């Protein structure tokens, strides 16, 4: 059984705040005595290109309002780091979880807490694509919604702050240092993202899941080695496969080598059959997710 | 755009507890000074039929252990109600949210917080299907994982407690009164759920979402009224359509009538061959009208 799930959101909900500057309102993340939010909150209302350095230079602290559940935090100072602001406030969040900041790589799964006016409304799992966008669900006001993972030891990894929706509908965010994933511009524009590749690592994980449920009509008897597959992958819109040793767990139970699944990917690249609900190959689930969702390991 | 989401889980996480009886461990929900959990926790280890009335009469309170995040709670009394136990503990949960209990009906969406040994590990949205089962992701230890909805005023509706997995993989739970959805037995058996029907109300919502995303290659100009569609649905694995006026927000915007979508379902009932609608290769009944409206417009 494979279902996209999110990790529980309680520890992150207690960090979401409402950040307002003049009339513009979005979400921020309150950790210790710092609130991080997208710098879009200080943009002027215009249709011309936004000059954020000038906006930052004309900033007044008294124009900020930062609140958590209707209680207002005193703003002490603000600095700009790439596409985000770090707002120092005069009160520390007593519910700050143990945490680190982590920069995602394409193929990484994480969780989104979708927020509006500082209040969480939904939580869902997503995967960072090779073009550094995600397929979320966001409407107006979701800017600043955080992305996170929770480690085994309880440590929250803060990895994403929602920034913008592209004309394609794909979603763009930054990490907490202010670097925009994919280096997209954090303001309205005509930018078009490059085409996504199929995440071969995730396809392999998904095929192991089907094997563990007796679904094996698609299993190729022959093998391709990694160097052969990676040549085919370049010419057919797939990423290179990372390693074979990681799948040794799943290679045990099945007991199927990665090279047999690489061969199956070439053949399946269903007429009109089906794999675990899907009619084409799925790159939504990582190796870790499959292992955690099937064995709790 | 359409993404299956869960509502935030924080207020429910603070109610999840670990319930142990002898060697058996599962999850419970702690509200006020009461813990509700599946009565499976007091079942003897055996392979023959469980007589829960006998298990209850021989139950002793000192065999229970109940904890929240490792802090153990004292057990004061226990009563049995259908397939759940109500365990009175000697302190109240100071983080009990405002809440009610509500029994789901087929077609209702809700949220599952999947828990193991009293600790939440995942959260996801689900629909109660017409055969009174859900398609979750549970492994060993998920018994007692709660289902919930959060009303607009912040009230939590507690509606589901995970009970058992059928041999087909289908998942079965009870409400907090102990009534098992679909009246399945709450112990290992050979029972099989009835055939799933496509939730027609959800398919209509999904087709409105497609139209709002500019996907209309499939749209029929023919019209089928509600009575005719419900007769067709009987013969073709679909539920009746409940009403048409609830969709008027989307009908005005698109601007396509529900009766045109009913005709479209009949036209698309077998595959799309081999086109897609919002990425799907067959009709999707995963999303409710409320979800489409809330995800598209925030309403």
């Amino acid at each position: 059984g494979l279902k996209k799930m999110a990790q529980p959101s309680g520890c992150v909900e207690r960090c979401v705040v409402r950040v307002c500057y003049g009339s513009t309102v979005l979400n921020g993340v309150w950790l210790g005595d710092t609130v991080t939010c997208p710098r879009h909150v200080i943009a002027p209302s215009t249709t011309v290109l936004i000059d954020y350095d000038h906006a930052y230079s004309t900033m007044r602290l008294h124009n900020f309002s930062v609140s958590h559940n209707g209680v207002f935090l005193g703003v002490v100072g603000v600095t700009m780091h790439g596409s985000v602001l770090r707002i120092k406030v005069s009160q520390s969040n007593v519910h700050t979880p143990k945490h680190v900041f982590k920069t995602l790589k394409p193929g990484d799964s994480f969780n989104i807490l979708a927020c509006y006016e500082g209040i969480a409304s939904g939580v869902f799992g997503v995967n960072l694509r090779t073009n550094f966008t995600i397929k979320g669900s966001f409407i107006n006001g979701a800017c600043g919604s955080p992305g996170y993972n929770v480690r085994n030891d309880g440590t929250v990894e803060f990895c994403y702050l929602h920034q913008i929706e592209l004309g394609s509908g794909a979603h763009v965010g930054s990490d907490f240092t202010g670097s925009v994933y994919g280096n997209f511009d954090d303001q309205p524009s005509l930018q078009v993202e490059s085409a996504n590749l199929m995440l071969s690592d995730n396809v392999v994980a998904f095929l192991y899941a089907a094997l563990l449920n007796g679904c094996r009509w698609w299993l190729c008897s022959t093998r391709v080695n990694v160097d052969g597959f990676n040549e085919w992958a370049m010419a057919n819109g797939y990423t290179s496969v990372s390693s074979v040793e990681c799948y040794s767990i799943l290679a045990a139970k099945t007991g199927v080598s990665v090279e047999q699944l690489l061969a199956s990917i070439q053949h399946l690249h269903f007429g009109g059959k089906n794999i675990l609900g899907y009619s084409s190959l799925c790159d939504e689930f990582t190796l870790a997710e499959v292992v955690k969702q099937m064995y709790g390991v």
